C-alpha cells in the first residue's frame, strides 16, 4: 500500500542520486585542467570492488541499517569534495563517495526486492528502479553544467548533498571484532583504487603505434574469467560429497552398535531416533553454514589476489611482462561472481549500467576537447562486453 | 546431430564476421586521415534501420534464401570497399555492407532459433551466438592492425571476403510486385544514412561551451519513444473489437439465425454452420492477416517519418529549432518496436551489442589521438541507455 510506494520512491531517489554523483563532474573537467582518468574512474572502481561485501553484509544483518550509514557517508564525502582543493583530498573524497553509494544502492535494491512478493509487481518495481539508475547518467551533466554556469562554483555539490540529506530524513522519519574487519575492508578497497602506476614513458608509444600488442596483452582475462567461474561449484560439490560419505554409515542388534558409534545435540538426536526428517534437517542446517563460510573465504581470496596483482604490475619492462598480472585479475573477478550469482541477481545489472555509463561519459568528454589510461577499468570493460550480453 | 552443429557453426561465423567487418576499420583511420564520423557510423545506422524489414521478410518467405543474398552482398561490397579510393564510393560500399550484414545476421539467428526446440538447448545456442557477436568487436582491431602493418595495404579486407566466401560455400554445399518494393526499401535506407548535413558551422561552439542546451535539445526523444510505444496496441485493440461486434450479434434462437442466413468461401461457411469452431477459425485467420497488414503499414510509416524528419533537420537556425525533429524521430523508432517485439526478441540484443560496440570503439579511437558529430546515432544511444537495462 502506502509503504510500498514510499519504499519505491526512496530507492528510486537513492539510485538517481548515485548516478548523478557519478557523472556530474564531466562539465567541470576543463576548469580543473586549466591524472584526470584515475580521478574520474576511482568511484566506479571502488564501487565495483565493494558491492559483493555489502551484499553479504545485508544478507547477514538486514536491509535498513546499511542504507542510513551509506547516506551519511555520501553526504560527508560530497561536502568534503565540494570544499577540497588538493588532488589527494579530491581522490579520497571520491573513494568515500564510491563506498557510500555502493552500500546505499545495494541495500536499497535488496529491500525493494524483498518488499514486493507478486512476480509482476516485483518486475515492475525492478524496471522502475533500473530506469532511474540508467537515466541518472543522462540527467547528470546538463544539471551540473547549468548550475555551475549560472550560480556559484560549488552549487551542484551542495544541491546534491541537500537532496541526499532530505532523502535520508524521509527514510528515517516517515518510513515505519567485526568493526575492525569492516574498517580493514573499506581501507583495502580504497587503497586498491587510490594508487596506480602506468609507466607512460614508453607505454604511450606502444599502444598508439601498434594495437596487436595491446590485444595480446589484454585478452587473456577473458580466458581467466571462464577458468575461475567454476571454483565455487567444485568446492561446494566436494563439501556436499564429504558429509554424505560420512553419513552413509548411519544410513545403514546392529542398531545398538550404531547408537554406540554415535556416542550433546547429536547425542539427543541419536537417542530420539530410537528419523529421515532428522538427518534431512541436520544436512540442511550444516549446509547453510558451509555455504556462508565458503562465500566469505572466496571473497577474501579474490580481494587478496587483486591486491597482489596490482602490487606486482609495476615491475615490468615489456608488453609481455603484462601477461602474468592480467591472468590473475580476471581470475578473481570470476571467482567472486561464482559465489554471488545464485543469491542475488541485480549485481550484473548494476555493474553493467555503471560501466556503460562511464564509457559513454568518457567518450563524450574526449570528443569535447578540440588524460591517462586506466588499467583495471579496461579489464572490467572487456569482461562486461564479452559476458553481459551472453548472460542476459 | 550433425545438422544442428553445422547450423550453429555457420551462424556463429556469420555473426563474428559481421562484427569484425564493423570494427576492423579503426586502426586504419589515422593513416587515412594523413567527414569521418559519418563514414564510421553509416554501417551501424543502415543496419539498425533495416533490421525489422528483413525480419518480416524472413517471417514471410523463409530463412535459407536471405542468408545467401546477404553473403553475396557482403562479399561484393567488401571487395568494392577494398579497391575504392573516393569518399562517395567508400560510403556506398559501407552502406552495402550494412544491408548485407543485417540481412545475414537476422536470417541466421532466426534459423538457429527455429532449429532448436528444447528450451535449455535453445538458450545455450543463443548464448553462444551472442558470445560470437560480442567477441567480434574485440577481435576486430588487433587482427586488422597486425595484418595491415605486416603484409600489404588491403589484406584484411581480402581475408574477410575470403572467409565470407568460404562460409557461403559451406552453407550451400555441406548443409542439406514485391521486388521493386524491396529495391525501394533498400535505396531509401541507403539514402537516409548517406546524407546528413548536421550543420557544424556553429553547433560545435554552442555544444562544447554549454551543455544544458544540448540536453534540452536531445532529451525529448525519450518521451516521444514512450508515447509511440503504444500505437500498435491501440490499433490492434480498435481493430479486433470492430470485427468482434459484427459477429457478436449473430452469436446470440435458431429461427432468427436462419432468417439472417437467408440474406464462395463465406457461403460455404454459412451453409456448414446450419459451428463454434468454424467461427473461431475464421476469426483467428482474418485477425492474423489483419495483424500482418498492420505491421507492414506501421513499418512503412515509421520509415517515412524518419525520412521526413531527416529531410527537415537542416532548415533550423537555432538550437530550439532542433526540438521539433527529435520528437519525430523518437516516435518512429518507438512505433516500429511496438510491432516487432511480440514475434522476435533478439532484435533488442542485436541493436544493443551493435550500439555498445560502436561507442566502445569510438571512445578508444578518440582516446588514442594525442571530428564529426553524428545526429541519429546520438538518439539511438540515448534510447538504448534509457530503455535496454529496463527491458532486460
Amino acid at each position: 500500500r502506502h509503504s510500498r510506494k514510499l519504499v519505491l520512491f526512496i530507492v528510486f531517489l537513492a539510485l538517481l542520486l548515485d548516478n548523478m554523483l557519478l557523472t556530474v563532474v564531466v562539465p567541470i573537467i576543463p576548469s580543473y585542467l586549466y591524472q584526470v582518468g584515475l580521478l574520474f574512474a576511482s568511484k566506479a572502481t571502488v564501487q565495483l570492488l565493494t558491492n559483493p561485501f555489502i551484499g553479504l553484509l545485508t544478507n547477514r544483518i538486514g536491509y535498513p541499517i546499511p542504507m542510513f550509514t551509506g547516506f551519511c557517508i555520501m553526504f560527508i564525502s560530497t561536502v568534503m569534495f565540494a570544499f577540497s582543493r588538493s588532488y589527494a583530498f579530491l581522490l579520497f573524497a571520491r573513494s568515500l563517495q564510491g563506498i557510500g553509494s555502493s552500500c546505499s544502492s545495494v541495500a536499497g535494491m535488496g529491500m525493494l526486492a524483498s518488499v514486493y512478493t507478486d512476480d509482476e509487481e516485483r518486475g515492475n518495481a525492478m524496471g522502475i528502479a533500473l530506469g532511474g539508475l540508467a537515466m541518472g547518467v543522462l540527467v547528470g551533466p546538463p544539471f551540473g553544467s547549468v548550475l555551475y554556469e549560472f550560480v556559484g562554483k560549488t552549487a551542484p555539490f551542495l544541491v546534491l548533498a541537500a537532496l541526499v540529506l532530505l532523502d535520508g530524513a524521509i527514510q528515517l522519519f516517515v518510513l515505519q571484532y567485526i568493526l575492525i574487519a569492516a574498517g580493514s575492508i573499506c581501507f583495502a578497497n580504497m587503497g586498491i583504487a587510490m594508487l596506480e602506476p602506468a609507466l607512460p614513458i614508453w607505454m604511450m608509444e606502444t599502444m598508439c603505434s601498434h594495437k596487436w600488442q595491446l590485444g595480446v596483452a589484454f585478452l587473456p582475462a577473458s580466458i581467466s574469467y571462464l577458468i575461475g567461474t567454476n571454483v565455487f561449484g567444485i568446492l561446494a560439490r566436494r563439501q556436499l560429497a564429504d558429509l554424505e560419505d560420512n553419513w552413509e554409515t548411519l544410513n545403514d542388534q546392529v542398531k545398538d552398535a550404531l547408537t554406540k558409534m554415535r556416542a550433546g545435540f547429536d547425542i539427543l538426536v541419536g537417542q530420539i531416533d530410537d528419523l529421515k526428517t532428522t538427518r534431512n534437517a541436520y544436512i540442511q542446517k550444516y549446509l547453510e553454514r558451509a555455504r556462508s563460510t565458503l562465500r566469505w573465504l572466496c571473497a577474501l581470496l579474490g580481494m587478496i589476489i587483486v591486491g597482489m596483482s596490482i602490487l606486482c604490475i609495476p615491475l615490468a619492462k615489456n608488453i609481455y611482462g603484462l601477461i602474468a598480472p592480467n591472468f590473475g585479475v580476471g581470475f578473481a573477478i570470476g571467482m567472486v561472481d561464482s559465489s554471488m550469482m545464485p543469491i542475488m541477481g541485480y549485481l550484473v545489472d548494476l555493474r553493467h549500467v555503471s560501466v556503460y555509463g562511464s564509457v559513454y561519459a568518457i567518450a563524450d568528454v574526449a570528443f569535447c576537447m578540440g588524460i591517462g589510461f586506466p588499467w583495471l577499468m579496461t579489464i572490467i570493460g572487456i569482461i562486461d562486453i564479452l559476458f553481459a550480453p551472453l548472460c542476459f
